[PDB]
């Protein structure tokens, strides 16, 4: 009953299933990301956020019967999405070929920013971020290539790279650290998140579901 979303010709299936956890997620939102070079916005990748099907039951309690605008304006709503007792899956597909180290540099920057910001950037998180970086080094993302972030509610971040746009069956690395595990999503729909495109999709699509 939920639609799919195509971003720059890169398609995001309405629903999906993890070959790693066997769980099922539904599309929460999609969008684009890039760089602004002298006023001009140059797109580089498409991003999508999937929420485990059980996420609805969880969110029902506090958000069933809210308006797409009430949601969009309430931070607590997104905190619940970020740190909800379910798995979240984030798929980044490239529009412009970037190397593993190239792509990772910025996101890692935002993750460290968020972590030092909320006072949770210790030796553990630093090392976790080095492992994070380490996993991208041997990789390259030609157009259409994807990166999958599996955010386990158990404080683990699953990392897997795909040559195309389908979910790889094995994960490249597992980052075991609570703070870091949510950092990535935090930089996309958190309070201090730039581009509201994903927040808007979430606020627009969830209401329907939270009623059935």
């Amino acid at each position: 009953s939920i639609t799919a979303i195509t971003v720059e010709n890169l398609e995001y299936p309405a629903v999906v299933t993890s070959p790693v956890t066997g769980k099922s997620y539904f599309l929460g939102g999609a969008g684009e990301r890039g760089l602004t070079i002298e006023g001009n916005f140059i797109k580089f990748t498409a991003i999508g956020v999937y929420l485990e099907d059980i996420a609805v039951a969880s969110l029902a309690a506090k958000w069933k019967g809210k308006s797409s605008e009430e949601l969009l304006e309430t931070l607590d709503f997104y905190r619940d999405i970020i740190s909800g007792p379910f798995e979240k899956l984030i798929r980044g597909s490239k529009i412009r070929e970037l190397s593993g180290p190239e792509y990772s540099r910025k996101v890692m920057e935002n993750c460290v920013a968020h972590l030092k910001s909320v006072g949770t950037y210790g030796d553990a998180e630093a090392e976790a971020m080095q492992k994070f970086a380490e996993a991208f080094k041997p990789v390259n993302f030609p157009p259409g290539a994807s990166v999958f972030y599996r955010q386990s509610p158990d404080g683990i971040l699953g990392l897997s790279f795909s040559p195309d746009t389908s979910i790889p069956e094995k994960e490249a690395a597992l980052i075991e650290n609570k703070a870091v595990s949510s950092a990535v999503l935090e930089t996309m729909i958190g309070e201090h998140a730039v581009s509201p495109d994903l927040k808007r999709c979430l606020a627009a699509r969830l209401p329907a579901l939270l009623n059935e």
